[PDB]
């Protein structure tokens, strides 16, 4: 048939910080215990994991902004 | 059929930071134990993992600003 | 039949950081304690995979911003 | 003077254990953390002393038992 | 003067200990932070110090039995 | 004048002991962080000192007995 599809989304957008000094910043964990019993792990298709972890994150970025955008058109 | 599409999404968008000094920043974990117990593992498709991990990032980016975008056409 | 796709994305954006001085920055870890036991390990078709892992990072980008970007278009 | 004294305790006395199998002892701390601040440590004659300790222990002796005498005669 | 001091303590005591199978015994400690902050120590005349201390002990003695005894005899 | 001190303790004493097997003994620390600031360490006459310790252990003697005795006679 006769269709017509125009798919013209727009995105002047902006994400902006501005910051002064950032620091002085301390991280200091005490240590400490995991343990984990298992007997079958079996993962199949599209599987994120995470067992037995005591991880530690330190993160300053000077701006750390995000911008996530998706487009999707399906025609059947 | 007689099918038009037109694909022209349009981004003039900005991700931006700006930042004073960045710095004076400690990150000092004080150890720990970790401890994992598996018989089987059995991983199949597109599986990630972590099993035992006593990991530690510090992680100062001057920036570390993110624009991720994704674009799908499906024609059937 | 008379199909017809045009596909002009258009992607003028920008990913953009000012800083100042960055420094100072001190990442200093504890040791620690890791263990696993497994039997089998039995992994197919993009498997990944960390097991016992004791890992420390400091990562200072100047920048560390990133752009990034997916087009699929399919036709049938 | 004509001062006598006679000084003979007796002691036949024991301390005694029996024990069967001593096992199965399991000491898993979740480690912490200890901070003290101070400006002026001033000891003198006889001290003692701990400041800031994070301090494990296991002690399984087979027997441990104590026997502590203290005999003191004095004259003036 | 014709003082006269008789000293004959007796001891025959006994300290004793019977134990089986002495084991399967586990201290696995998760690490932890300590810290101290101090401008002057000023130690003087028997003194017994321990200032920020992370210690880790296992003691297994298959005995461990103890006898102290002392003895004082003073004439002014 | 006529003073007459005689000093004749008596120790037949035993300290004793029997153990089975001793074994099995497992020792695992996590490691740790400590931290010390001092300006001055001034230090006199008898003193004993630890300072900023991670100290790990593991002692297992098959008897691990003592016996201490301290005499003392005095005239003055």
């Amino acid at each position: 048939g006769s269709v017509q599809i125009v798919y013209k989304p727009v995105d002047l957008s902006k994400v902006t910080s501005k910051c002064g000094s950032l620091g002085n910043i301390h991280h200091k964990p005490g240590g400490g215990q995991v343990e984990v019993k298992s007997e079958k792990l079996d993962f199949k298709d599209r599987v994120q994991s995470k067992i037995g972890s005591l991880d530690n994150i330190t993160h300053v970025p000077g701006g750390g902004n995000k911008k996530i955008e998706t487009h999707k058109l399906t025609f059947r």
